[PDB]
């Protein structure tokens, strides 16, 4: 089983480390402006198109991510990856290999492990 209340909210060191690597992560940017990240922050809802929800295990977004950080949720960083690579998997599942919202997927990722190292962490 799982547990932890969640009685005392997350330090700041905790909750920081989060925030600079997504913060990094969806502010990462690929061409000359237009970002990806952008593809990644709505989703479609179950009406307009089901399908998505019916291949999709656990269609999680950019907003929801951040939410949580904010909604003292997160127990501890590992969980962040949870999401953050299952919102990109997502992707590379729907979107065909190869295309303009693949290649944004394994991007969007070496940005995120990048970042937990490559932060504000100035000794």
């Amino acid at each position: 089983g799982s547990s932890g209340s969640s009685g005392s909210p997350n330090p700041p060191k905790l909750t920081k480390q989060m925030n600079a690597i997504i913060d990094t992560v969806i502010n990462y940017k690929d061409s000359s402006g237009r970002q990806l990240s952008e593809v990644f922050i709505q989703l479609p809802s179950r009406k307009e198109l089901p399908e998505y929800y019916e291949l999709i295990r656990k269609p999680v977004d950019f907003k929801k991510i951040k939410e949580r950080i904010r909604n003292h949720k997160y127990r501890s960083l590992g969980d962040l990856e949870k999401d953050v690579m299952l919102l990109c998997h997502n992707a590379q599942t729907f979107n065909l290999e190869g295309s303009q919202i693949y290649e944004d997927s394994i991007v969007l990722q070496s940005v995120f492990k990048s970042a937990r190292q490559s932060g504000p962490s100035s000794g």
